[PDB]
């Protein structure tokens, strides 16, 4: 996160850290078994950390759990990065408290406009990089389509959203990837892509939550 604030402890339960030894992307814990991330964050081997603040040291809230399942979305394609969503199943229930909260899906897609809260351990700087112990927060509007496609033409998909600033300084960056857009409760976005980081005229792309909120639910069901 770029420009952003350092969250108070875990005031961002739904919050994980996909670790394949070290940090590499974010994703939402759904219900106390599934956690739903970006497809290009895929690996054979997960392990979910949940109850993190500082990624480096531990705390006394934290829940390591494995990935039992690790499923991306059918039609990911990873060279436009549309349908970026993958979900993962823990290989057992999780404790849900305080620290560990479950993130409501959308009931629908959020209006241009709507302020919303993306959080991460990802990279911290516009330019070079700069890995971040703590949580980072950042509070970002979600834009109008016609200046997310007017600032990547020809590759935004309706399965994509930009939510950020135009004039740059404050945007989401690699490693946040993965991670949650809340709005006002419910998940409506993932940090998927972007051109640089926290740059003008670049805002962050993500992918669109309320388009999948069937897919979601129908692979849970079935897996
Ligand atoms: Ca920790």
């Amino acid at each position: 996160i770029v420009g952003g604030y350092t969250c108070q402890e875990n005031s961002v339960p739904y919050q994980v850290s996909l670790n394949s030894g070290y940090h590499f992307c974010g994703g939402s814990l759904i219900n106390d078994q599934w956690v739903v991330s970006a497809a290009h964050c895929y690996k054979s081997r997960i392990q979910v950390r949940l109850g993190e603040h500082n990624i480096n040291v531990l705390e006394g809230n934290e829940q390591f759990v494995n990935a039992a399942k690790i499923i991306k979305h059918p039609n990911f394609d990873r060279e436009t990065y549309n349908n970026d969503i993958m979900l993962i199943k823990l290989s057992s229930p999780v404790k849900l408290n305080a620290r560990v909260a479950t993130v409501a899906l959308p009931s629908s897609c959020a209006p241009a406009g709507t302020q919303c809260l993306i959080s991460g351990w990802g990279n911290t700087l516009s330019s070079g990089v700069n890995e971040p112990d703590l949580l980072q927060c950042l509070d970002a509007p979600l834009l109008p389509q016609a200046d997310c496609e007017a600032s990547y033409p020809g590759k935004i998909t309706d399965n994509m959203v930009c939510v950020g600033f135009l004039e740059g300084g404050k945007d989401s960056c690699q490693g946040d990837s993965g991670g949650p857009v809340v709005c006002n409760g419910e998940l409506q976005g993932i940090v998927s892509w972007g051109y640089g980081c926290a740059l003008p005229d670049n805002p962050g792309v993500y992918t669109k939550v309320c388009n999948y909120v069937d897919w979601i639910q129908d692979t849970i069901a079935a897996n």
